[PDB]
């Protein structure tokens, strides 16, 4: 399909999304908001739940490029991770991340298909990625672990920290660029400390 | 306050707080359920917002003693981080848990008074006792770090990996104890290996 068509659903229903929940927000609307035909919007999004999902997965990948979990021979492993890094706080911290969480946190156990459609989509994405930088940076020698997905989910949540949570919850403590920074980097660095080759 | 009106107004309390909403649990049948007058919840509990923030309190120091954060002279430090990552750990799966953190974040928008008393029952007290103890640590010369607390919140971030962010937004079970044991023990090699002092 045309990229146009595809984007316009997904910011329909991302905008859909940000007045109106999961429960508010109907496939109809969608498509009578993204100007499309009922049929097209079912014709590529089986459902709501797959709908979110997907968007989700766009916005990940949009912040989160496949090309920045390449390691080239030769290339520099800080480089890399400190792109991955930024990448990711600055996704997990738009405002459009937080409020997709929150109504994904509004229905939790009351919500099956959602729970695991949405991992599948955003965390599942991201931590494959990882995992699979992370073999190629443990066969070049740089890094040194027993599980590289483990590893892949202890640098995200490192990266993610606590402020996430309070951002997350309403406790929006006003959050520099600069701190934000500081933070990326000290992460990175405690990761490479925590995973150095040799010991 | 004598322990079994205590006992009983706590466990009404969050029985309530959670067959109910907050906001549909009331003093008064808080009272009525634990079997004691009105007047005695209201000499040893302010209001609502002190019961709540009581009751989370209760539940940390429960998991995490004061004792934990307490490093005896020579004492091994892998066995204190250890047991403090078990507690926590415990802690933030517990099934009270895990509802109270999806229902702050749920509700960013609509109440953050209330998430604020969240934040400073729970979090900060639990961040709190752990800069202490890290700051104990590095005068023992065992651990080195620039900032005690930045360590802290990397601590427990680690201790509440990706399966606690699973669990969080429905698509997991809890982990059996054997599995999480792996996890944190895991955990606290990593955190040793990161700020062992010298290098």
């Amino acid at each position: 399909m045309d990229p146009a068509k595809r984007e316009a659903i997904l910011e329909a229903a991302k905008r859909l999304f940000l007045c109106n929940g999961y429960d508010g927000s109907s496939m109809e609307a969608i498509a009578s908001e993204a100007g499309v035909s009922k049929l097209t919007v079912y014709s590529h999004f089986t459902d709501k739940e797959t709908l979110f999902s997907e968007a989700v997965k766009a916005k990940c990948a949009e912040q989160l490029p496949a090309l920045y979990f390449q390691l080239a021979e030769g290339a520099p492993l800080e480089k890399v991770l400190l792109n991955i890094a930024r990448g990711f706080h600055r996704l997990i911290n738009s405002h459009e991340a937080i409020a997709l969480t929150r109504l994904m946190a509004a229905q939790a156990g009351q919500n099956p298909k959602l729970s695991e459609l949405f991992f599948e989509a955003g965390p599942k994405q991201v931590i494959d990625e990882m995992e699979r930088l992370l073999e190629q940076a443990r066969r070049s020698g740089k890094l040194a672990f027993p599980d590289a997905r483990h590893a892949a989910e202890h640098f995200f949540m490192l990266v993610k920290g606590c402020a996430n949570y309070r951002l997350l919850i309403g406790c929006a403590e006003p959050l520099d660029e600069a701190e934000g920074e500081r933070h990326v980097e000290e992460v990175v660095a405690l990761f490479l400390r925590a995973f150095a080759a040799g010991g």
